[PDB]
C-alpha cells in the first residue's frame, strides 16, 4: 500500500555526471563513452548571453579552453563541436560507468526522473513531467545548467532532458540530448515566458485509477459520459483533451478496478464541477496530474531496475 | 526557484543491495563491508509469524540455509548473529561499492529517502518523513522487506531505516540498523495498530518560510503569538507541540527572511482557522509537513526574493 512521487533510481546516471568549465563559467556535463555533453551556453559571459552567436563566440575556442572535471580527475579535451544548443566536447578517456543508454525527445505529458547537480556534483533526484506549455516545474538554483533527466527501461536509460534556463515564473526550460529546445524558447538572457498551462487529463485519471487501488472510493459514482461531453466539459476547465489514444492506453488499469475510462471521466466531470467537499485523493486537496498510466502500473505491481 | 519533495541521490546504496533466501522467503538485505543485514524475519513460515521464538529458529539454522545474491553473484555466507530486529550474515566478500557509512537512528519529524527493492533490485526512490506515531508513509508492495532508508549529507550516507511490515491502515513500520523498532511495534501478525498522527509543526513552519524564500507572502498578517497560546490551538487541529528546541532551530530561517518565529506561528494560527481560499503555497493546497528546516536550508537559496 502507499502512493508516492517516485523517481527512477539515479546510480547509472550519476556515474555520468561531470563539472564542466569555460573561463569564469562552471557547469554540469554528461559524459557518455568519449564524449561530454553540456549546454552550449557555457561559452557565455554575462554581455554574451544578451544576444549571443554561438558559432562565432565557439571558433574562438581551443580544446584547452574547456576543463572537464570527473571527480578528482581532470578529463583532456581533444575535441568540440556543437549540436543544435548542446555543446558535445570529445575526451581521450571513455566513460568506464557508461550505461546502456537512448535519447528519446518526450512529449507533453510524459514525466521523468531528474538527478539535480551541482559542480558536476549529484545532489537531489525528483520527479515531474514536461507540462503541456513545455516547461518543467523543477527545483534548481544557479550552477544547475547541465542537469538531466531521464526515464530506465529494464537496464537502458533514456535520456530525455538537460537544463538550460529558468522562467521569470520560477519554472524551467531545457532541451533534448540532441539541443533541440522543448518549447518556443531560445537560449539567451532576453524576455521569454511561459504560455498558459494546462492540466493533464490522461495523468489525472491515472492516479484517480491509483487512488481506487489503495482503497480511496469515495469519488466513484453510477454515471457515465460520452468522450465528446467529457472534452467540452475539460476545455471549459483548461484541461487537455482526452483522446480515444488515451482511453485505450487506460484500459489495463480499467479492466482491474472495474471501472470503465468514460465513468472515471464522469468522476472527474464531478470533481470539476463541484469540487472535493473537504476531502483529499491519496492525501492531496488538488487533482494530480505527474504520474502517467504507465508510472501507475509500474508502482502498483513492483517493476525493478 | 521552485520547491520539490527531493530524495538523495539513490546510487551509493543501489551498489549495496542485496537479495536474502532463507527457504520458501524472498527479501532484501543491505550489503556493506563483509556483512548483510536483513529483518530477522526471513527465517519464519506463515505459520511462524504470529508468536515466533527468533532464538529458537535460528539455532536451527546453519550459514548455508541462507542465499545471498548480489547481481548474478552468489554470495558466501561464513557466519550469522542476530541482534534485535535485525539479522547479520557475515559474508566472505567485502562489498567492493561499499560507501562511506554510518547508523543513525532518527527522532518522529525526521526526512529520509528511501530505496524501494524487490528481490534485491531498486525500483525507486521517494522521499519521506518518521510520523509522530512512529509509522511512516512508504509505498511497498509484498517483497520489499529489507529496503531502507537513508540520508547522505555530504559524502557520507547515514542508515536511518530498515523496512519489517505493512500495519491496516497501509502505513509502515520498521527498525534502526541496529534492530530497534521505532514506535510500539513487534515483529509478529498479532494485532497492531498505528496511534492517532499528529501534523509536524515544526516542519509545516519551515515549509512556510520556504513560501518566503521563494517569493510568496500572501498568508501573513499582522499578528505575533505566544509559544503556549499557538500550542493550545494547535494542538485542536491535531499538530504536534511547537517546542522552545523547535523555535531554536527555525532561527535561522526566520534571520533570513525577516519573520520572527512567533509571528509566522501567527500566521500558521490563521492558515488552520481559514484554509486557503482557492489559493495554494508552492503548488500544495495543504499544509506540508515532511520537510524539516535543514531540508529548507538545503534546498532553498540564501537570498530571499
Ligand atoms: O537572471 C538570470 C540569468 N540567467 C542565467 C541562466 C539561467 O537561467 N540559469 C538558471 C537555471 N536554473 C535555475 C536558476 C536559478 C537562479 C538563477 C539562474 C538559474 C540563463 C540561461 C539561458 Cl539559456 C538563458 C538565460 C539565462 C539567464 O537569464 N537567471 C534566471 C533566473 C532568472
Ligand atoms: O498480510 C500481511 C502479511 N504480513 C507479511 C509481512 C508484511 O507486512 N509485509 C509487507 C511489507 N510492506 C508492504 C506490504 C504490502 C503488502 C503485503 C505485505 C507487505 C509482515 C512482516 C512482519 Cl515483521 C509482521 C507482519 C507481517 C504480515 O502480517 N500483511 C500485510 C497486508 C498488510
Ligand atoms: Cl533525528
Amino acid at each position: 500500500s502507499g502512493f508516492r512521487k517516485m523517481a527512477f533510481p539515479s546510480g547509472k546516471v550519476e556515474g555520468c555526471m561531470v563539472q564542466v568549465t569555460c573561463g569564469t563559467t562552471t557547469l554540469n556535463g554528461l559524459w557518455l563513452d568519449d564524449v561530454v555533453y553540456c549546454p552550449r551556453h557555457v561559452i557565455c559571459t554575462s554581455e554574451d548571453m544578451l544576444n549571443p552567436n554561438y558559432e562565432d563566440l565557439l571558433i574562438r575556442k581551443s580544446n584547452h579552453n574547456f576543463l572537464v572535471q570527473a571527480g578528482n580527475v581532470q578529463l583532456r579535451v581533444i575535441g568540440h563541436s556543437m549540436q543544435n544548443c548542446v555543446l558535445k566536447l570529445k575526451v581521450d578517456t571513455a566513460n568506464p560507468k557508461t550505461p546502456k543508454y537512448k535519447f528519446v525527445r518526450i512529449q507533453p505529458g510524459q514525466t521523468f526522473s531528474v538527478l539535480a547537480c551541482y559542480n558536476g556534483s549529484p545532489s537531489g533526484v525528483y520527479q515531474c513531467a514536461m507540462r503541456p506549455n513545455f516547461t518543467i516545474k523543477g527545483s534548481f538554483l544557479n550552477g544547475s545548467c547541465g542537469s538531466v533527466g531521464f526515464n530506465i527501461d529494464y537496464d537502458c536509460v533514456s535520456f530525455c532532458y538537460m537544463h538550460h534556463m529558468e522562467l521569470p515564473t520560477g519554472v524551467h526550460a531545457g532541451t533534448d540530448l540532441e539541443g533541440n529546445f522543448y518549447g518556443p524558447f531560445v537560449d539567451r538572457q532576453t524576455a521569454q515566458a511561459a504560455g498558459t498551462d494546462t492540466t493533464i487529463t490522461v495523468n489525472v485519471l491515472a492516479w484517480l485509477y491509483a487512488a481506487v487501488i489503495n482503497g480511496d472510493r469515495w469519488f466513484l459514482n453510477r454515471f457515465t459520459t460520452t468522450l465528446n461531453d467529457f472534452n467540452l466539459v475539460a476545455m471549459k476547465y483548461n484541461y487537455e483533451p482526452l483522446t480515444q489514444d488515451h482511453v485505450d492506453i487506460l484500459g489495463p488499469l480499467s479492466a482491474q478496478t472495474g471501472i470503465a475510462v468514460l465513468d472515471m471521466c464522469a468522476s472527474l466531470k464531478e470533481l470539476l464541477q463541484n469540487g472535493m467537499n473537504g476531502r483529499t485523493i491519496l492525501g492531496s486537496a488538488l487533482l494530480e496530474d505527474e504520474f502517467t498510466p504507465f508510472d501507475v502500473v509500474r508502482q502498483c505491481s513492483g517493476v525493478t531496475f
